[PDB]
């Protein structure tokens, strides 16, 4: 029936940007434009250096910029002539009012909805893309329907993205499903078949799920987690073996073998990072006390409890290690982003450890080979960043004469430090405490070296 | 280079039986005793007919039983001769005093311990197969050590089962992995590679995983409450979906192709049964509660509780429907093993929805295409179950003049059922709850017959 | 499991509210065999204190060393001064192994020692196992 060929995309950030550059790729005879009303990101997408850094995603761009592909601030001329419009716009939590940390803030939706219906006619299929709550298309089609002109019909789909960070064009090429929600009505049938279409020119049948809207909306946020879920619980586990003398590796490896559980997300942890996991987690959670389903919303608050216990109980480990005070002490802090191979550090453990640290009077020494220096300021801030904050060069300057080196992110250099010169220079007794499991195999080394090694999931 | 050639395994149980039956017919040069002390159990190993049944079982005995096979009373004398031994006996959960309905009962373990040391001289590999609690082994090897004799070395080794009803031969010829745990001691590393050379004759090397004793006893508690978890996290979703109009089977598709996530143990279900999830998963509560680690505790006790609000929710949605009350109401109970094809009933929701329709004075008329009736009898009773319940032979009769239809084991049999025939004898309004979804894709024809159709994680 | 001691306090046969009763209690709802000794209190008040079971679990013993014939743990509960003078190696050859001792009294303190090569595993309140 209905064939998509020209894309507007409102939001040119982590997921608009990459998405739209591969449909471009992968459908040349589609105009894809990608609008946003930030003009020096959007300037960025135009520049030979792009906003954010992806692998492949700099060839990607280039092989299709300006012959079907293009990123503008012009929104209301795009929206214009799009046969779909993508909405990926950010929708942070609320830090504010009723939800506070919890609930998601949808304002920036609504501003799209309403400038989307505002310069709209004829046929338009709108795509939910961002996270948004369960139903909240249920708002947007509310929002088209009062503010409807005569031969006005947008149709709205939901189309959650799942690619994570550093294998976005990967996962974007051979993703694991693409996922559409529609109505079970004869129109949205039609608008869901119009958008398999467009993913069907790279993408087989078999990968691509459609289901009603809600059920799209709360697979993405119920996926994040299940996720989250996985590294909570063998974080349980880890806390587990530390009291019985298990190894929580050893454990993790015999759980992983049983296929119906999968070998995969169960690296024990200090606790994991990144901007989605607590946010679709507490959302979840938001949602379901809404709908007066406490039992649901206590259900999903563990997998959060159990993520803030594991970095609190680690920042306690140091501290008691450290004959219980380590006030003006020295402390060095090996990564400071909330995976390895990123210098992204939004909600990052490595955040929570250094002020538990720092709550101490501690002097912390902050190395990490890619996050920007004037990034661990800002997140470390609310001083007392001044007088114990100092961002090192190198990791054997952040050792030199520190009491204890607390590794956080799984860093492969990290591996292949010099130890037997770390432990020259540190007062003693010299302490390491690996969060990350990265040191494993070594422990017989340092301990001869004469470190007191300490990690997650090991027994002292 | 020690050898294992001779085997006893105290305990023809479900463990016992089958897993030495493998162990021989794998290993035609190792004579493998099997004893016990209930000799109606042992006799029926030695007779045509077999005490446990299995797909495959009865094959692999008579390959056996004569060669290298035996199904003996006399354990002393196979204590005598056995160069490993087994411990396979019952591990129930304490019915009495401290961890009551939490804690394992050792009481049988002891027994063997004490029986074993008494019967043994030289070196015996002494290893735990039994579901035991965390250091378990370390009072075995207490026992072992304070009963010493001159020239008495016995090694405690952990070696966990992870078969599954249904495909216990299946599971033990190709298992996903064989886990022992032994002590990181030379003495100990080498009764560990002794065990291996068992496996090594029919398990790939690289499946068999050796660990410390803690680990083992560990892994086997750990990977039953994951796979727990995972029902109990996608039950909570179903909640969630009939609040919001999302379908819990779109959603379940939608989160197990995530790879990372994997397809299995993802359907939704009034709750799960059997006799080791719930008590594996209450057995490592309290073993975190004995070790001080209460958020541990409570965070695994979310699994529990969930299972528990999505039985109790489920009988809450009957007697709701019914207009609040069912008190001298005819209820159809269809299926009361905790999962088809099978005739066990330990820990069955049906078990669960039954008495909560009993505490409400409902007429139950229970079917069931293998449980026997006897058993059915025994798990509602403490009376009650003379005037309330009736167990019926055929799923008709038990509709006959029934409010109401529920489902609770996913029999293939319940999806082939004469639905028109069944509502013509219903009193009217006819309901069906389906706690298992296994009428997916009849409400249609459900609808149009007159019922009104529930079931978990669709909106009504 | 051996009981000595039923008195609330050594030199007298009174029991009310005397902390025996609730450790035996307490191992009683364990099922335990208790096999209790008092040099003062009547045996029929054991029974009365016991009671609402006693007859499968609970045995008054007539010597201490009857008491710790093939048991597991000898348990003190009251500050009987005869208690620090019993022959524990005597003791120690009929119990069953491990064998252990809980001094709930502190009456066999300086005689860890003796107790240990012996062969006992020896715990008493107020003191590091
Ligand atoms: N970061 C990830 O890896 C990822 C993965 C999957 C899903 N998501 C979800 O995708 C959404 C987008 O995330 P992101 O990281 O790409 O966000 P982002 O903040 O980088 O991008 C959103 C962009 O939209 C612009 N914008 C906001 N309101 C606008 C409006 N009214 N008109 C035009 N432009 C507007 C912003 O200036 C920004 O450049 C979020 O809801 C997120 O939860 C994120
Ligand atoms: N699918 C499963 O059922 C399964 C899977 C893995 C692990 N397990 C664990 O395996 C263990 C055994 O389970 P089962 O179902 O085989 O139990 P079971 O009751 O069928 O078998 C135990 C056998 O041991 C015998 N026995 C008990 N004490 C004895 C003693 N002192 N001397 C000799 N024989 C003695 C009993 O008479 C009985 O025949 C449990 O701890 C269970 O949790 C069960
Ligand atoms: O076994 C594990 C796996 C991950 N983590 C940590 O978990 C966090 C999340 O890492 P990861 O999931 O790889 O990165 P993200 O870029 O946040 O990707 C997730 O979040 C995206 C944003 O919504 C989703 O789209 C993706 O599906 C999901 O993988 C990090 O702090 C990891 O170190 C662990 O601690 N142990
Ligand atoms: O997606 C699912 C999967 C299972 N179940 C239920 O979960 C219960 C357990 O099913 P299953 O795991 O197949 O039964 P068991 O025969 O008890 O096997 C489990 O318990 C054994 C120990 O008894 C372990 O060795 C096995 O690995 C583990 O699968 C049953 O009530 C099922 O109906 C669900 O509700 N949804
Ligand atoms: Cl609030």
């Amino acid at each position: 029936m209905f064939e998509i060929k020209k894309i507007c995309c409102i939001g040119a950030g982590y997921v608009g940007g990459p998405t739209c550059s591969v449909i471009a790729h992968m459908c040349p005879e589609i105009r894809v434009t990608v609008v946003d009303v930030n003009e020096s990101r959007i300037n960025a997408w135009n520049s030979p250096t792009l906003p954010i850094y992806e692998p492949g995603l700099k060839e990607v761009v280039e092989s299709c910029r300006g012959k079907n592909l293009f990123f503008s601030t012009n929104i209301d001329d795009a929206i214009k002539e799009a046969d779909l419009v993508f909405i990926s716009v950010n929708t942070p939590t609320k830090t504010y009012g009723m939800g506070k940390g919890r609930a998601l803030d949808l304002k920036y939706i609504e501003a799209c909805a309403r400038r989307i219906v505002q310069n709209s006619n004829g046929y338009k299929i709108v795509t939910e893309k961002s996270t948004v709550p369960v139903r909240a298309a249920e708002s947007i089609r509310r929002i088209f329907d009062a503010n409807t002109k005569p031969n006005l019909n947008l149709q709205v789909l939901s189309n959650p993205e799942f690619l994570a960070e550093g294998t976005a064009i990967k996962d974007l090429k051979n993703p694991d499903r693409v996922l559409i929600g529609g109505d079970e009505t004869p129109e949205g049938q039609r608008a869901v078949q119009a958008l398999c279409a467009v993913y069907e020119h790279w993408v087989p049948r078999e990968k691509i799920l459609t289901t009603n809207t809600w059920s799209s909306e709360l697979s993405k946020l119920a996926a994040n987690a299940f996720l989250a879920q996985r590294i909570s619980s063998i974080n349980s586990i880890s806390a587990l073996c530390e009291a019985t003398g298990a190894d929580v590796e050893e454990v993790a490896t015999a759980i992983g073998m049983d296929q119906r559980i999968g070998n995969k997300f169960l690296k024990a942890s200090v606790g994991f990072g990144g901007s989605c996991f607590q946010k679709d987690v507490l959302n979840l959670v938001y949602l379901c006390e809404a709908l007066n389903l406490p039992e649901v919303a206590r259900y999903w608050q563990q997998v959060i409890d159990m993520n803030d216990y594991q970095r609190r109980r680690f920042a306690s480990r140091i501290i008691d290690s450290l004959f219980n005070t380590v006030t003006d002490k020295k402390i060095a802090i090996l990564g400071f982003a909330f995976k390895k191979d990123t210098g992204d550090t939004r909600e990052s453990s490595s955040i929570y450890i250094s002020k538990y640290l720092m709550d101490e009077g501690a002097h912390l020494h902050i190395y990490d080979p890619k996050v920007p220096r004037e990034q661990i300021v800002v997140d470390l801030s609310h001083d007392q960043v001044s007088r114990l904050v100092t961002i090192s060069k190198d990791p054997y300057e952040a050792c030199d004469g520190a009491h204890a080196v607390v590794i956080c992110t799984e860093w492969d250099m990290f591996k292949e430090l010099d130890y037997e010169r770390i432990h020259k220079k540190m007062l003693k007794p010299a302490f390491i405490f690996d969060g990350r499991r990265v040191l494993d195999g070594l422990h017989n080394e340092l301990q001869t070296i004469g470190f007191q090694i300490e990690t997650i999931g090991k027994k002292v």
